[PDB]
């Protein structure tokens, strides 16, 4: 228990962003390795991860390898996302509440490591900068992802510095085209009770 | 090259019937590389078994290893989809232990993060790492549980009577668990009563 190895499966909410949660997730070593249950869904109900991400019968499980100083964000596509660390590597995730309401705006940061995963609702964007010489990010996801969608989909840039985020080395980081160009927060507009 | 850029497709193995070996679309970048390692909507058409879904039971386990590790050969009564999440790389060693006409049928191939694995209940599934370390990611489709175990099929890794090879048993590195399972003799082929 406590760092890394040996912890209680336990949930705690995320205040300022309703529907997020952050897990302690048990990690068991030995001389091999380590071995995790990352996900385990009649487990993780009862500690309230929620129902309603089956609701479609939808599921896509993606992996990314990143590199030291590499960010990646911030990503709000209409879809449920669970996020855990695969390997020995370490993130710096950061999270921007995009839906319509008094929450509009609202931030959040936690190191996450193979020990620590997050439930992001949809129209929340995600989003995180490598900690590590190398990480595997490997994520559960409810909905299909399609190039000719992207334009619907709603980002925010990374840069922007009306939010209330600090990034690890925004100096350093290695980012995509796509993650240079997206729209500051001023003109990204509040999504609606999933788009009503 | 063969590691990026792999058309999506699905080959069966003669040897184990339900067996799939997927090619599976990487994609690299300045940043690292992406993959979707599992898609429902894109996988089922190319033969992953709706069944897999029947009770509505989802576990996503993930294990990490350092170079010489080998994990295996272990039966128990559910599915399993298989692949490697990071840069690393496995010998993956499968034996049919259902009762019939292939018991005791095996298969391996090398697995990276461009191929996955479905591997049907009452397949022995191993792996040996290649690597100096691998991140390898299952989804499987009912619950482990320490008490249940001792009702679990698993076959000796070491039983010279498998029609296997490794790829440095005399540097392997196992659990004491894995040193003590059953020789294949030993091994009652298993009913779907028993899965
Ligand atoms: C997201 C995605 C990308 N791809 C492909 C398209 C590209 O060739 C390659 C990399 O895509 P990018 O959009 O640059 O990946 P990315 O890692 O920058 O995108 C991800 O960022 C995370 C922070 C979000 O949570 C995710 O939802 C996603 O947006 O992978 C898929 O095939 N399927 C997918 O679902
Ligand atoms: C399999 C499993 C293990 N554990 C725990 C029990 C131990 O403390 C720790 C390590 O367990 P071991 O049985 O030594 O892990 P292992 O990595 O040797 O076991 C795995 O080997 C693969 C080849 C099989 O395909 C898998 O089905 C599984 O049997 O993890 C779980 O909490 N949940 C699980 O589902
Ligand atoms: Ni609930």
């Amino acid at each position: 228990t406590e760092n890394f190895f040996g912890k209680t499966l336990a949930a705690r909410p995320v205040e300022a962003i309703p529907g997020m949660l952050e897990f302690d997730i048990p990690v068991h070593g030995d001389n091999r390795g380590w071995f995790k249950e990352n996900f385990q869904k009649e487990k993780m109900l009862p500690l309230g991860f929620p129902e309603s991400f089956f609701a479609e019968g939808k599921l896509q499980n993606n992996v990314s390898f990143s590199r030291k100083n590499v960010l990646r964000g911030l990503h709000a596509e209409p879809w449920d996302k669970y996020i855990s660390v695969a390997d020995g590597g370490k993130v710096l995730g950061t999270w921007v509440d995009l839906r319509e309401g008094e929450t509009f705006g609202n931030t959040y940061q936690t190191v996450i490591d193979a020990s620590k995963s997050i439930f992001v609702p949809r129209g929340v964007a995600n989003g995180f900068q490598v900690l590590s010489d190398f990480v595997a990010y490997s994520y559960l996801v409810n909905d299909y992802w399609a190039l000719e969608l992207k334009p619907k989909y709603a980002f925010v840039n990374y840069a922007d510095p009306s939010l209330d985020i600090k990034w690890e080395n925004l100096e350093e980081a290695e980012v995509s085209e796509a993650d240079e160009n997206h729209p500051f927060l001023k003109d990204v507009k509040p999504l609606r009770k999933e788009d009503l």
